[PDB]
């Protein structure tokens, strides 16, 4: 919808100048709308932000969900999370700069909302690592909380990494080294 | 320099309290009980205190843990003394813990280049440790330095990142080996 539209003018406008400085002004002149139907849709400038992260993170969240039951090994369903991770944020810009420099609020209330989204991703990541002991192919004993931090931990910083170097290298050809050091380590 | 460190450590307490955007200059010359203009003679705005804080304290930090890791022979003891001065640095205190892992994420792309120019020195550290190693045969051939440098620190960083948006209520510090062994060995059986 228009819902959509302002949701991608947000993308663009917050990435250019960052979350606090952005302006809703300006959202609604690169969404091609008028201030009033930002609020149609929208309670203020924290929804928008929320409703950015739950739309842009949460559908590929969702998406990550189905598309890993496909796969048979842990090792193969990590290998498509940060494959895909990877190729979402390759795909735009603005978007990479949003996730990895807005994810991290300050604001409470703002961060609890995100973390909400975010906890999803965690989620996923936790059932990988447990079915994964499981069936033996992961480590016995194996701290999942822990073990989910690592590679979250891993994935966001080679993302934050790129996105500093103002992403002038190809991300998505680094999928597969990623997977191998999350999985063997550095020994 | 006293008056510069005094308005450091104001500048952490006023900054992890309030947020660094809800920081202001005046507040944290209040906090460090001097003028207004006495914080201008030091820096050239709240910008440059939250960078300088950041310079300072890496410098601080490396200082303690460069001189340490010399005496620890293999990468993997080196890579343990990291993690554990990194998670008791953060662990000792409460409020700079939240302005690393919070109020210096700032999003304004300019000012995080600044901010992740000061990083650089404890991410060459990581990368001369993984070098070291590299060259004596301690470290599996095949690995990307950047990439595992990357590994380390996010791994590093997003541990005490959970650990403040838990409130810092558990032992941070106690988690060092266990995180060591999972960077060293991977997640595989
Ligand atoms: C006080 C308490 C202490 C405790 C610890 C302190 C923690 C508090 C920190 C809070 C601030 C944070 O947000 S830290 C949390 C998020 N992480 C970050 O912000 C750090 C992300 N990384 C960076 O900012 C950047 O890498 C820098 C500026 C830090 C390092 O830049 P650098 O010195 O150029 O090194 P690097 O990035 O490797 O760039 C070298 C060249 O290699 C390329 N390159 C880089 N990575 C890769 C790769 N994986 N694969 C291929 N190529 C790569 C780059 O494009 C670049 O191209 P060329 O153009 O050079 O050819």
């Amino acid at each position: 919808p228009k819902y959509m539209q302002i949701i991608d003018a947000a993308v663009e406008v917050i990435a250019e100048n960052g979350y606090h400085q952005s302006q809703v002004s300006k959202i609604a002149k690169q969404a091609g709308v008028a201030d009033g139907t930002i609020y149609l849709y929208f309670k203020n400038k924290e929804d928008i932000l929320i409703s950015l992260f739950k739309e842009k993170m949460g559908q590929f969240i969702e998406r990550m969900e189905e598309d890993i039951k496909e796969k048979a090994t842990a090792k193969e369903k990590l290998a498509l999370v940060i494959s895909k991770h990877f190729s979402l944020l390759a795909g735009d810009h603005n978007l990479a700069i949003v996730t990895q420099l807005e994810l991290r609020q300050s604001n409470l209330e703002l961060r609890q909302k995100i973390n909400e989204i975010l906890k999803g991703y965690l989620n996923i990541l936790d059932g990988i690592l447990t079915e994964g002991i499981q069936s033996g192919e992961i480590k016995e004993g194996l701290d999942v909380r822990l073990a989910r931090q690592m590679i979250f931990g891993t994935i966001d910083e080679t993302v934050t990494t790129w996105v500093m170097n103002d992403q002038k290298y190809d991300l998505v050809a680094l999928s597969n080294s990623v997977l191998e050091l999350l999985v063997s380590g550095i020994h």
